[PDB]
This record gives structure tokens, sequence and C-alpha cells, in this order.
């Protein structure tokens, strides 16, 4: 199993920024995709962004392209979501997640059917 724990979060004025971090169990192998998902109360969970833990290829949900940036630091077992240009629509509980992936040619990370989940962190965007 891979364990994950979010840090960062809180309240930010619209237009502002916030970074989320996700700490990853230290002996996690390279054969994974890391991702961020979010869920607002009343709504279904939705994919936000993902990064291949081995190759660094990224993918984003359309509504955050150009605003959020996902990155990783394998040496520190960390994943990050830099949230810029925050909009009221972005208010949600954000979850770190990981998915085991076999070796392959295409490095493009998955956006669904993740295996391992953090406990979530609330991000609230005001005005």
């Amino acid at each position: 199993a891979v364990q994950l724990q979010e840090s960062g979060g809180g309240l930010v004025q619209a237009g502002g920024s916030l970074r989320l971090s996700c700490t990853v169990s230290a002996r996690t192998s390279s054969s994974h995709d890391m991702g961020w998902f979010r869920q607002a109360p009343g709504k279904e969970r939705e994919f936000v962004a993902a990064i291949s833990w081995s190759g660094g290829t990224t993918n984003y949900v359309d509504s955050v392209k150009g605003r959020f940036d996902i990155s990783k630091d394998n040496a520190k077992n960390a994943v990050y979501l830099q949230m810029n240009s925050l909009k009221p629509e972005d208010t949600a509980v954000y979850y770190c997640a990981a998915k085991w992936r076999p070796l392959r040619y295409s490095d493009n990370p998955s956006n669904s059917d993740y295996n391992y989940w953090g406990q979530g962190t609330q991000v609230t965007v005001s005005s």
C-alpha cells in the first residue's frame, strides 16, 4: 500500500494563491501516478491534476489549466499542487491520491480509478 497525507489548505481571497503538499510513504516505488482530486459538498469527486511519479508527464482537468500546476519531488517523497488565480468554483476538499501503473511506453498519467487516498484538506476561496 501507499499512504498519503495532505498539508496546506485554508482560506484565500479570489485571485489569490495557495500551495498544497502531499507527503508520500517513503518506500513508494516509481511505478505510480500521483494525482489531486476534489469534492465540494453536494457534488461528486472530480479529477484535478496528475503527474507520472517516474517520468513527470502531467495532465489537468480543463477548468484548472493555466491556473494550477502539479509538480513532484521524488527525493523528498512529495507531490505539490500550486493553485494560482483561485476562483470561487475551486472551493472544495482536495485529496491527494496515487495509482499503481505497470511499466509502459506512454508516460501520460491516469485521471481515474486511483488506488490510494489521503484524508483531504479544505480549500475555501472567498469573494
